[PDB]
């Protein structure tokens, strides 16, 4: 009661004035910790009530961070176990099989035992991703090959840690500026034996040429294949697309959103201008529009391949992923 | 004179029969000074006389053996050699300058011994081709580079050897089948320290992708930027295209030809079938039609950079190298 409301409140406020989980993953986590707390504390008579209820705190985390994804993503995973596990207990897509051929409101006592376990199921699935996500690092990387990475990802950064094991390759890091994270995966790298580049985004197309393929992550996989990157990411696949420089998406199943790309100027995260044009310029900040987003769009006919714990994948296979993991009715919430 | 009519119709003979002038700068050599012995023993009252003269030769010549373009080539070079020095001794191109501004046969007993100074001037010129090409090495091979070959060029053989001197890079040569010249190409750098790989052409697309530029020589270029080059030379073209890899041909001057691509059928060398299909086959050769085509046309759209002895070019400024080395009246010879 109190505590959930607590915790619930501290999570909104954390979402909202950012900063909190660093990783994603931690992210991920405490999103499913916070809805298992919720299923076990608040009071719920029949499954509608508890779809009702997550809907509602998924709404609000949503709403107090648009940009953060991976808060939906989960509430959307969680409804999905909710209505598998119902589906399950009580009965026995939409395609042209099921147009051709063709209520939660029934109680069961075990129905809350066995979400709560799929739920820590789903908890143990997601300990392990980063580790099943660099276990195919030999399969995508040669020996003496050029890699091009932009900004800092921790999946990156374990893909190449555990190639480097068995191969000597060389990896080309551009900072994203102005939070210039990619020296940081830089020195971490170089401190792993790599040998590594630091470089501006300015270089991105000059070095392209020279680039073997590139490897990056993201924050949210759209619907279509299309991704919502760092700034600077729609650049870096223009450039690798106007060589066929193959980019590969090292990316988790937990990043993957069924949203579409119909929405407008909620996608990128607008910060304030000092990190761009500093306060100190003076007179002329009166009159100079400066904006400062934080994410890109990036078209699905730009990426290659998508890496995640499950394996490869095409672009073009992402929908299916998508059906596998969110019901058609939960994308609005 | 006998002899010269001698010269001529071994030169003949052997053009028609094949062999000859392995390098193509030797039988521009031999052209050259066969057309000053034909100018020097004949008698030409007037420089009409000896226009056509040297005409009914050319086409004798170009008859002989169409595909190589050198010998028309140096037959119109001093066809317009000879129309430059008749207007400087007697007088004083058609663009919209001369539209809106706007004869031979008359005998002044000096123009000899210009042509024949021209000529030599010409030969002089052409003697150090080889040199001022591979003088611009360094300012196109980087450190550790990468660069792509297909079968034999003299030309690219200078080139990557004085470019090696200074800088280490790596040599993938594709063999020329079924005359695998390319063996002999990637023998003859391994010789001079330069790492070198032997592939065949199927594997050509398949490692564009590790190519850093790709440096090629070429039989003919044609009025328009085009090529005729070794076959396979359009293939490898566009996988370089596909990987937008710049495409580097290094020709000297005299291999541009005046025609245009309007020309089929005679394009291509095709040669016996033995190459391709042997005659121990049996008999299934009666029912085959094997075909064995020495040429291939490049479109100039495939074509990044022309590097010649007078320095650096795009296809798209061809045109004007056309109009400052032949006349148009000498086109159709």
């Amino acid at each position: 009661g109190s505590e959930l409301s607590e915790r619930i409140e501290s999570f909104v406020e954390t979402l909202k004035r950012g900063g909190g989980p660093r990783s994603s993953e931690e992210m991920a986590r405490e999103t499913l910790g916070l809805l298992r707390q919720i299923i076990t504390d608040h009071r719920w008579s029949n499954a509608g009530e508890l779809m009702e209820l997550i809907r509602r705190e998924g709404r609000r985390m949503t709403a107090a961070q648009p940009s953060e994804t991976t808060v939906g993503n989960m509430v959307r995973r969680v409804l999905k176990i909710i209505r598998e596990e119902y589906g399950r207990l009580h009965g026995r897509q939409e395609s042209l099989h099921k147009l051709l051929t063709s209520d939660f409101s029934f109680h069961y006592a075990q129905l809350q035992s066995n979400i709560i376990e799929a739920i820590n199921e789903l908890l143990v699935e997601l300990e392990g991703t980063m580790e099943n996500i660099a276990a195919q690092a030999l399969e995508h990387i040669h020996s003496n090959e050029v890699i091009m990475t932009i900004g800092f990802s921790r999946t990156v950064e374990a893909f190449l840690k555990e190639a480097a094991r068995k191969r000597k390759f060389h990896v080309i890091v551009a900072e994203c500026a102005p939070f210039c994270q990619g020296h940081e995966m830089a020195v971490n790298l170089s401190k792993a034996g790599i040998e590594t580049t630091v470089m501006t985004d300015a270089a991105i197309f000059a070095v392209m040429s020279r680039v073997n393929k590139v490897i990056i992550g993201t924050k949210t996989i759209l619907a279509n294949g299309a991704l919502r990157a760092v700034t600077g990411t729609h650049t870096l696949a223009l450039a690798a697309k106007h060589h066929s420089t193959p980019l590969i998406v090292c990316a988790p199943m937990f990043k993957l959103s069924p949203q579409f790309p119909n929405e407008e100027d909620s996608f990128h995260k607008f910060v304030a201008p000092e990190e761009v044009l500093p306060f100190t310029e003076g007179d002329i900040l009166e009159k100079v529009s400066v904006h400062c987003p934080v994410f890109d769009y990036v078209p699905p006919e730009l990426i290659t391949l998508f890496i995640s714990n499950i394996g490869g994948n095409a672009p073009s296979y992402i929908y299916r992923l998508m059906s596998e993991l969110y019901h058609p009715d939960d994308h609005v919430l």
